């Protein structure tokens, strides 16, 4: 479980935000994109694997999943790739409010930026920050550091 | 020392890298950007405290420390904003020395990806695994638990 991450993509200003969440802690990591692509995911998957210990990857949907592009990436960063059905039907329900979670966040933050990638890296840091006690941040940095040891 | 960072700046093929450097563990962030500005300097920054707490941030020159977006990036994610002087001369040798090495990875990965982006994150992947026997990935993460504990 501390090597588990799911994919998960939401909309938001014409735009597609592409989030991936440590199942674990609930910590995240998200990029705009103009579209969901094979090329983007891939790209995406390669960043994070680079920065944290990605064993797993749960991905967001069935293109994802099927792309020969993501699947490079995967096999390319030592990841796994697998299906994102919620066999725990709680998992949708966590990613929904994560979702609107998040979206309350950029409408916080909407005003202090001019483009939605700067909105979304602020709304990024509140939620990654914020203290529920410790934070998303730092029960990733918790799990992780107890698994090397 | 768990929170202290240091911004660089390296140029390949007529771009720019921009690269954070945690100095205790020697784990790197970074990114393509066409040229060096106050706002992608920024904007970087944001990314890069979202994800690992940020307390200080050595910026990588004064065009960077006097930038007004950079110090409001700073502001915005409670960084300590810092100069780069080596008042330590071992410093310059320790950033000179990554920019040769990462040059080096991304040589070395560089037919396996159209766009300069995504070899400097391959690069970035195997600075960060690579065993020295901890990986630079497993120490930023013991660094940081250990100061939360
Ligand atoms: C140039 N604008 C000016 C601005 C315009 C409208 C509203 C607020 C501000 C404003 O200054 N906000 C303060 C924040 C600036 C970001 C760091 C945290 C403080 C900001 C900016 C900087 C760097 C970027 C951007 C953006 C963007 O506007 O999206 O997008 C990609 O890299
Ligand atoms: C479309 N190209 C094809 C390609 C072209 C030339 C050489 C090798 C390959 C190739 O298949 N590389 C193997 C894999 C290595 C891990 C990453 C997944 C690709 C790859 C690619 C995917 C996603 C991107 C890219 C790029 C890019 O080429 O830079 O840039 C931004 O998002």
């Amino acid at each position: 479980s501390p090597g588990i991450w799911q994919l998960d993509c939401t909309h938001l200003e014409g735009k597609v935000i592409l989030v991936a969440v440590h199942v674990a802690s609930g910590y995240i990591e998200a990029e705009v994109i103009p579209a969901e692509t094979g090329q983007e995911t891939a790209y995406f998957l390669l960043k994070l694997a680079g920065r944290w210990p990605v064993k797993t990857v749960h991905t967001d949907n069935g293109s994802n999943f099927t792309s020969t592009t993501v699947k490079a990436a995967c096999w390319w960063a030592g990841i796994k790739q697998e299906d994102g059905i919620p066999y725990n039907p709680q998992s949708q329900g966590v990613i929904e409010s994560m979702n609107k979670e998040l979206k309350k966040i950029i409408g916080q933050v909407r005003d202090q930026a001019e483009h939605l990638k700067t909105a979304v890296q602020m709304a990024v840091f509140i939620h990654n920050h914020k203290r529920k006690g410790y934070s998303a941040g730092e029960r990733i940095v918790d799990i992780i550091a107890t698994d090397i040891q």
